[PDB]
């Protein structure tokens, strides 16, 4: 996989963010994770976590997997990195997202994220508390 540049337009929630990519505004949905909706428990905390990570970054990058790059709603599907740290993973490691939506051919970082989840769960963090 390859990292590509993007810039933040606006944080949205725990697992969606609006970025400018190749000069065009797009909503991205984070691969392989599910954060609670804002109205659900840990939703606000997930929103806040993602917002802080992307707003504080000097450099946002997008990394598409090998499969589908957009979902049926037109959202980009990618791993998102903030100053080199994967937001997807960081969410899972902090117990603010579950590994989820693992579809074959867009699952390159599945094992990485399952490992993060196992550690979050062992720590009894957030969703696992
Ligand atoms: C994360 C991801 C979501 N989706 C679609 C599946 C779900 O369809 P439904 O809307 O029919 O449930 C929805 C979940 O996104 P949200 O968790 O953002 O609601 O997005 C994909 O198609 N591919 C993906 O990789
Ligand atoms: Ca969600």
């Amino acid at each position: 996989l390859h990292k590509e540049p993007a810039t933040l337009i606006k944080a949205i929630d725990g697992d969606t963010v609006k970025l400018m990519y190749k000069g065009q505004p797009m909503t991205f949905r984070l691969l392989l994770v599910d954060t609670p909706e804002f109205n659900e428990k840990y939703g606000p905390e997930a929103s806040a976590f993602t917002k802080k990570m992307v707003e504080n970054a000097k450099k946002i990058e997008v990394e598409f997997d090998k499969g589908q790059r957009t979902d049926k709603y037109g959202r980009g599907l990618a791993y998102i990195y903030a100053d080199g740290k994967m937001v997807n993973e960081a969410l899972v490691r902090q117990g603010l997202a579950k590994v989820a939506y693992v579809y074959k051919g867009n699952n390159t970082h599945e094992q990485l994220l399952q490992k993060a989840e196992a550690q979050a769960k062992k720590e009894k963090l957030n969703i696992w508390s």
